[PDB]
């Protein structure tokens, strides 16, 4: 019953609404304990008092040691970051990605060939699409991950990161593609550097614009019915309002609250076969956030047939629980 709220990572605790935690008597050790509860295990980044009813710490005997208070004597609330994420440098109709521009991007291989995309969230956890791991690719032995390499010809056999665990959302529906999200855990943790870094998981209360400016990246075909791209490509896309995406001329009521549309109704710029499982990201408060995972669409870059992505914000607490359960 502990969460991070908005682009400023305000620590909140639930009461049978949600209230922010006082900076009073708080320290890095309480922050570490809060991150462990969220399933971040050994990950911790920062804990600081932001000037934004409250939950106050009881200096007697992490969640059970908080009580409701009218005011914070420190006149600040806790801002909690569990991992250094969402920092980078500085597909149809896109452009070659630069080194370090999309450092959370991974290429997921089966039998030495790219199958799907993925997004690094921790040194051992990757977010992908549940449709990527449908039978007969449900078992983790099939899979290997490539990070910090832009080119498929530079992804050598024996050099990938073996996948040890595969977890599909319990409500994934293969007919409709509803709840199209899965997690992969690596056998060995990744080494973060200027080319390999995680993207931030989205917090409730991001307050994105109806047509928020986003980016997609992947090794998917550069034209409908085309082959896997040898190079990583990236493109700017705008969110498409669900009411508009659900209209008779677009996807006629097939867009659920677990899905987000992005792209252009005139087409020309879109995700395609092989981009699936990959990131849909946005920049807000100088942080890159994982808004979606490439899920589905009718054809590629066709007019009135945009891209459909898993609504990652809806899945964040399910993700936390799987990371904690491991
Ligand atoms: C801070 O913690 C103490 C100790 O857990 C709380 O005191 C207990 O309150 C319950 C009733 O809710 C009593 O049954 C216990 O006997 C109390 N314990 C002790 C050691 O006296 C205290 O209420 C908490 N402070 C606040 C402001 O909530
Ligand atoms: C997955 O590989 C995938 C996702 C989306 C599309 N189509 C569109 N974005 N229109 C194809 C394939």
């Amino acid at each position: 019953c502990v969460r991070l709220y908005g682009p400023n990572f305000i620590l909140q605790v639930y009461s049978s609404s949600w209230h922010p935690v006082c900076q009073d008597d708080w320290n890095e050790n309480y922050g570490r304990a809060a991150c462990r509860d969220m399933g971040y295990k050994n990950n911790f980044y920062s804990s600081q008092g932001i000037v934004d009813s409250f939950m106050k710490l009881n200096t007697s005997a992490i969640y059970k040691k908080l009580y409701h208070s009218d005011a914070c004597s420190s006149k600040a609330v806790v801002s909690l970051r569990c991992i250094a994420c969402g920092v980078n440098l500085n597909i149809v109709g896109g452009e070659s990605a630069l080194p370090g521009a999309w450092p959370w991007q991974v290429s997921l291989h089966v039998q030495n060939v790219h199958v799907c995309g993925g997004s690094i969230i921790t040194p051992e956890w990757i977010v992908t699409a549940a449709h990527c791991v449908e039978k007969p690719l449900n078992n983790p032995w099939h899979w290997t991950a490539f990070a910090g390499i832009l080119r498929q010809s530079f992804m050598f056999y024996g050099a990938g990161y073996q996948v040890e665990k595969v977890i599909s959302h319990p409500n994934y529906d293969s007919k409709t593609k509803n709840n199209d999200i899965a997690l992969m855990k690596l056998q060995k943790p990744l080494t973060f550097n200027d080319l390999v870094k995680p993207v931030c998981l989205p917090n409730p209360g991001m307050m994105l614009q109806p047509e928020q400016l986003c980016w997609i990246s992947g090794w998917g075909a550069t034209e409908e019915k085309g082959k896997t791209s040898e190079v990583l490509n990236a493109a700017k896309v705008l969110l498409i309002e669900t009411q508009r995406c659900n209209s008779r001329y677009v996807y006629d009521n097939l867009i659920t609250p677990a899905m987000i549309c992005a792209g252009f109704l005139q087409g020309n710029v879109d995700s395609c076969q092989g981009d699936s499982g990959g990131p849909l990201v946005t920049s807000k408060n100088n942080i890159w956030w994982l808004i979606g995972d490439t899920s589905w669409g009718s054809g590629c870059a066709k007019a009135y047939r945009p891209g459909v992505y898993g609504n990652v914000m809806v899945f964040t607490d399910w993700i936390y629980r799987q990371m904690r359960a491991d």
